[PDB]
């Protein structure tokens, strides 16, 4: 049943957007939970608790781009590590791909070394769906770190 979902979705989202501290630590573990709730939605079979979920990503990102960006870019790293089902997968890779250039240089070469395992493990999939997305993605991931590599890292790319 869609009911159930959309409204659990939307109170959670409404509940993070809403609220105007945004700088606590339990905040920081609510919103985890709400990263893995929405990309968990991404792959659910009912239509609208799809779109619903994709809707609840790009408010919460949009509401947070200013305080959490640090913790937004790590759960969506999270689920592109998990290795998932298509549709979580891509729902993390390609805002993923879009936050890409808001990282700073003190944090670009940990990601790298840390997505190049992930890039190299997406694109072995047969879905034409996630092989899709991965061409939009290289593209903004390499123009953000691709100074903070080493020659062999990508010549392993």
């Amino acid at each position: 049943t869609k009911k159930d979902r959309v409204n659990h979705c939307l109170t959670i989202c409404e509940n993070i957007v809403a609220q105007s501290v945004r700088n606590s630590p339990e905040f920081q573990k609510l919103l985890g939970i709400a990263m893995e709730l929405f990309l968990l939605c991404s792959d659910d079979a009912e239509s609208d608790v799809r779109m619903v979920a994709d809707e609840c990503l790009n408010k919460v990102i949009k509401a947070l781009m200013d305080s959490n960006l640090p913790r937004l870019q790590l759960e969506l790293y999270k689920e592109i590590k998990k290795n998932g089902a298509p549709r979580s997968l891509r729902a993390a890779l390609w805002r993923f791909a879009e936050l890409a250039h808001l990282v700073r240089p003190q944090k670009c070469r940990p990601y790298l070394v840390n997505l190049l395992p992930c890039l190299t493990r997406t694109s072995k999939r047969p879905e034409e769906s996630v092989q899709e997305t991965l061409a939009a993605a290289v593209p903004k991931i390499m123009a953000s770190f691709g100074n903070f590599a080493n020659d062999n890292e990508i010549k392993v790319l």
